[PDB]
């Protein structure tokens, strides 16, 4: 197990989010439905020269998997995947400049919603989830996952856990007072209110 320091501008980032005031949470799955989705675009695109890039997995969806027994609220999508390197890069992201934009844009007016247009959008899972596990495999690497509860710090591992063929897996580890989003009837609100246009089959599992 490798334990990294987050960028201080990340860290940053991840305290204002955990820490601001602010009631409209619901958007973090918004977010994370459309780092699936772009996630998916990715591996499309790639298998329209080379058909080889989906023998690890040829259906292109993502699945909402609640669990009340573990309070957990997992997003699995089967997307190109990161690396290790995209993971330790703060989630195949530009996070630090991002994060700057983000700042800048709040002081002006603007709120903690439109996270996603300054390409930050995975951190906004920290408005739910006092832990949050990624678990991603792309077709050039091996399965990893990373996770942080905040507090500065990530850790990334090889993952002996379940196989999954592609794509990446992130589990929400909801905070107490959160588990509204493991009702059925507020998923499929929100999945209904914010990700209408993605166009990618979404499944919301039942228990
Ligand atoms: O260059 C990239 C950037 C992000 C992802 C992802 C990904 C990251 C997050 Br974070 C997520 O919530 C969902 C995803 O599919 N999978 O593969 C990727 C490759």
């Amino acid at each position: 197990v490798e334990t990294f320091a987050f960028q201080a501008e990340i860290a940053q980032l991840m305290s204002l989010i955990i820490n601001t005031f602010y009631s409209n949470k619901e958007i973090f799955l918004r977010e994370l439905i459309s780092n699936s989705s772009d996630a998916l675009d990715k591996i499309r695109y790639e298998s329209l020269t080379d058909p080889s890039k989906l023998d690890s997995g040829k259906e292109l969806h993502i699945n909402l998997i609640p669990n009340k027994q573990d309070r957990t609220l997992t997003i699995v999508d089967t997307g190109i995947g990161m690396t290790k390197a995209d993971l330790i890069n703060n989630l195949g992201t530009i996070a630090k400049s991002g994060t700057k934009a983000f700042m800048e844009a709040l002081q002006a007016g603007a709120d903690i919603s439109m996270i996603g247009q300054f390409g930050v959008g995975f951190y906004s899972a920290y408005l739910v989830a006092e832990k949050v596990t990624v678990i991603t495999k792309h077709n050039d690497d091996e399965q990893y996952a990373w996770e942080s509860s905040a507090g500065g710090s990530f850790t990334v591992r090889t993952d002996t856990g379940e196989p999954m063929g592609r794509g990446t897996k992130v589990i929400l580890h909801l905070k107490e007072d959160q588990t509204e989003y493991l009702e059925e009837r507020r998923i499929k609100e929100i999945v209904k209110k914010h990700s209408q246009f993605i166009g990618y089959p979404i499944t919301l599992f039942v228990e």
